């Protein structure tokens, strides 16, 4: 029974494998926990692009309001404009008309000028008919 | 006294002599006058006639006034028209460039889930790979007592 | 003196004269009553349109104050948006970072197995080497 | 007792038998699991390394959506720099449009101006005429005087 001094050696494999099973164990869970370590500030970054974008749908929603609102006013502007030029052109329209008719009466009083200037000569000679009519 | 009738008859001669050099210088005298009262008449209707004149002389300039007036009014629509046609454009490219920007986020946003998918599903992976060797050193502590119960 | 006879016309002519002058005098300044009766209105239309020219400058005093207003919110949202724009490109900078980071430490863990089953090769032949030692 | 000790030297020859085939078993044995024990860890790292070659085929995928978040954000800055060259070329239009109406409205006020001095000459003339006619009705019934005032 010369098996006595062979089994100390099975004994001496057996824990020299299973420790280093359990250092292959060890060294590779510590590895794949600093990996998934990773998880979190990748999430964090994933969350900060998800903030930014929000803010971009932000900013756009603003845009949109205040190009809204600008041309809003913009219109009111142009409408106030337009009003005012048409009343312009009316008052243009009467002043051509106001001139015309001045015009015209000008006209009237020249004509009427002409017709004193014209009754005066028939008044001149209607007096001389008199007075050479009393040479009798 | 026929000598006595010739001088009293001399006396006519002269008395009424008397009075036609007399009514002969009056209407003479008379209209004289009333031909430079026409004259006043007719130098008064010229010289009133002159100021009508140029009365008058304004009206053609007030004309190129309200022309004028009439010009700057439709320049003012031209640029009132040129001003809305270019915030019409630029109203409409915007509108594009927001329609394009909302497409390009939206995609960001499908981007975005598809990497929280690959985030997850990597995690999934490495909780499975940790497990697999907490079951590899189970079996492994495990299939060294069914050894040792045997052989020693 | 047949004169009395005659000076009673001289009455008659001076008198139809005279009321002559006077009805072109009073028809006249009639005339130019209404003529310079005009000036009244012709001074309301300037004064309307003065008012338009300075509802002109009004408008376009506002139409000014509108367009720098909007241009200075509009250059607000235009650095919001860059500054929200390198945030990002600062954060796919990492991710890709973290991204070449994690293929390492894939890498390594692979490398590591590896090393594993090569040091169970040798282990194997170094304990076949004992049990074929120990045939003597 | 010759025979004796040939018999006894039969037991030995049976007793190592006993030992060598019971040891000839033993080693053959336990080189058949040391043998099936390597076999366990090259599954095992095959197993595994199964698995980390998924999770780093991801990698790949990931890149690619980096890459198309990469160009999302170019395109975000080609439309902002659309957007600002749109603005900036509608602001220059506008301000001469702007410039434009001061310069047509500045030329109104200088007619408007005009015009005025037009109504306010125009008024002195009439009075002008006016008093011409009162100056001539007053001239008129003097002269009339100075004649009624001899002959009558």
């Amino acid at each position: 029974a010369m098996l006595d001094s062979m089994q100390e050696k099975f004994a001496t494999i057996i824990d020299s494998s299973l420790q280093s099973v359990e250092e292959h164990a060890k060294q590779m869970h510590k590895k794949l926990e600093q990996l998934g370590a990773m998880s979190l500030p990748d999430a964090e970054e994933l969350q900060n692009l998800q903030e930014e974008l929000a803010n971009e749908r932000a900013l756009a929603q603003q845009e949109d309001a205040l190009l809204e609102s600008m041309m809003m006013q913009m219109e009111q502007i142009k409408n106030l404009r337009s009003k005012n030029s048409i009343s312009m052109s009316v008052h243009l329209n009467k002043m051509e008309e106001s001139r015309l008719t001045r015009n015209h009466r000008i006209d009237d009083i020249k004509s009427g000028i002409q017709d004193y200037q014209k009754l005066g000569i028939e008044a001149s000679q209607s007096a001389q008919a008199e007075l050479t009519s009393q040479m009798e």
